[PDB]
Formats: structure tokens, C-alpha cells, sequence
């Protein structure tokens, strides 16, 4: 409607944060025409890249650049939630949203890849890596949205008042922290996106779906490299707890929690996530 063309319009204001050259366009999957946005060259290694909640594949300006020198990233914007992917059957269930990348793998011509996730993305990237493990070359996990441990009863708190833009700049003041604010654009693509009322691209807690704690038993037989990062100052969940757990249980894991950043570690420390995953993502034999 009205309020969705104020957001592609944010949306595309956003991208001129894009610091490289990149490709637009659609891949066809079951639920739903998914946005791709792919940089890199076009022989090199392949890297999905998958945004946390309400922010589109936008907010990987920070690290595009240094990832797109060594692979072609694709930048895959999550259907259902607010972005330019286009649902047609909801997504709903964990088995629909590993079904739902093997479509975005298959359209993009892809056996295997590196991905790499925020959040979100980041929980995607989990259940992908344990239900297509051999669709996955080395999978990178940043603030994952539970996976590893509960959110505070707070979280729900939040995500419920995401309803308008008042809503949207509690729901931003309280993830990004006192030391952190957004580029104002990101500010402004957000708080539009939540503004704009659509219930397709309303991200919701589903029955086997979102938000999940994976199990010791799904964790022990996870059978990929694993980079898990957490931010110290972390508002949705105690990182501690998700870090011992997932150090604990995940086999050959790289699980670690970073100073001086909370939720959003990409955006707030992105010279150290840039290297840390490229050196990483570089790490197989
Ligand atoms: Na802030
Ligand atoms: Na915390």
C-alpha cells in the first residue's frame, strides 16, 4: 500500500550504503519470489548471507566489501518478513524454512555454500546446517535468535509492540544499546517497515517454527563447521548460557563473545567480524 512504497523507498535509500557494485533480482522458490542481492566475483567460492529480523538484506553494507573479494555473496532477504522477498505460501514450519533455501540454493544453480547469518538469519543458518547439512560447506552463526538458549520473557514484550513506529524505535533503542546507534537510514527503513501493515511479511511465532531453543540432541549431531559469535552486551538473552551450552555440546565448534558490542555485532564491530569470518570461512583443508 501507501506505506509499502514508503518502505522500498527506505529501503532502496538504505542501499546506497552499498559499497560495491551488486545484481538485483528474484529467484522463484515455493513460498514465494526471494530477493537476491549478489556481489563478488563470479567464479569465487559461493556465501549466502541471511539478515536478522526487520532489517533486510541492507544491513550487510559494512561487510559486503571485505566478503566479496574472496566469494560471490548472495544477500538473501527472508520471505515473510518486512523486505522485498514476496510470500506467497507462509513459511511456518522448520522443515519449510530448510525447504525454502534448498529453493534458493536450486534457482541460484548452487550444491554447496558457505553461509553466514545474523539473528534471524543466524537461527536459519542452524536449522539449515542440521537439516541440509550436505548443502552447507562452513556455516557462521552472529547473535542467533535463541538456538542456543531462551530469550528473556522481555523479548516477546518487544516484538509484540512492533505495531507502528513508536514500537519500532523501542524496539530499536532497546537492541542497539547506549553505545550504539544505527546509520539513520537503516533508522529509518526499519521503523518504516514496521509501520507498513502487512501480515505476509509480519514475522510470528509459528507451532514447529520460531523462536527455538535446538536440543542436546539436535546440537551433538550438528556435522559442520561452526562459527558462533556473541556480543557482550547481548539484550535478548544471556550469551553466557548460549555460549557454554553451545561450546559444550556442538562438535569442533569456534563459539566466542566479543567486547564491546551487543545484538547487532556485525553492524557495531564490523573490522573485527569482516576478518574474523573471512579468516574463518578460509579455515577448510
Ligand atoms: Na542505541
Ligand atoms: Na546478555
Amino acid at each position: 500500500v501507501e506505506s509499502g512504497l514508503r518502505f522500498y523507498q527506505a529501503y532502496d535509500q538504505s542501499l546506497s550504503l552499498w559499497p560495491i557494485e551488486s545484481e538485483a533480482f528474484y529467484v522463484s522458490t515455493r513460498f514465494g519470489k526471494t530477493h537476491i542481492i549478489a556481489s563478488g566475483p563470479k567464479d569465487a567460492p559461493s556465501l549466502i548471507l541471511l539478515h536478522g529480523g526487520l532489517f533486510s538484506s541492507a544491513m550487510w553494507y559494512p561487510n559486503i566489501a571485505a566478503w566479496s573479494s574472496q566469494f560471490r555473496t548472495y544477500a538473501v532477504d527472508i520471505i515473510g518478513d518486512k523486505n522485498k522477498s514476496i510470500p506467497s505460501a507462509a513459511m511456518e514450519t522448520r522443515a519449510d524454512f530448510a525447504e525454502w533455501m534448498k529453493d534458493v540454493f536450486d534457482s541460484l544453480g548452487l550444491e554447496t555454500a558457505h553461509l553466514a547469518g545474523l539473528s534471524l538469519g543466524g537461527s536459519h543458518i542452524v536449522n539449515f546446517l542440521l537439516r541440509a547439512p550436505e548443502r552447507v560447506e562452513r556455516a557462521v552463526v552472529i547473535s542467533p535468535a535463541e538456538a542456543f538458549i531462551s530469550f528473556h520473557p522481555d523479548v516477546y514484550k518487544y516484538a509484540a509492540e512492533l505495531t507502528g513506529a513508536r514500537g519500532a524505535e523501542s524496539y530499536i533503542k532497546w537492541i542497539t544499546g547506549d553505545s550504539y546507534d544505527l546509520h539513520p537510514l537503516l533508522q529509518r527503513q526499519i521503523v518504516a517497515g514496521v509501520e507498513w501493515q502487512d501480515e505476509q511479511r509480519s514475522l510470528k511465532p509459528t507451532e514447529n517454527g520460531f523462536p527455538y531453543v535446538f536440543t542436546d540432541q539436535e546440537l551433538k549431531s550438528i556435522q559442520v563447521p561452526v562459527l558462533l559469535m556473541f556480543g557482550e552486551h547481548e539484550a535478548m538473552y544471556h550469551q553466557q548460557m548460549a555460549f557454554e551450552r553451545a561450546s559444550v555440546l556442538v562438535p569442533g565448534i569456534q563459539a566466542e563473545i566479543v567486547k564491546n558490542a551487543g545484538h547487532l555485532l556485525s553492524l557495531e564491530q564490523p573490522e573485527y567480524v569482516n576478518q574474523r569470518v573471512l579468516s574463518f570461512l578460509c579455515g577448510g583443508i
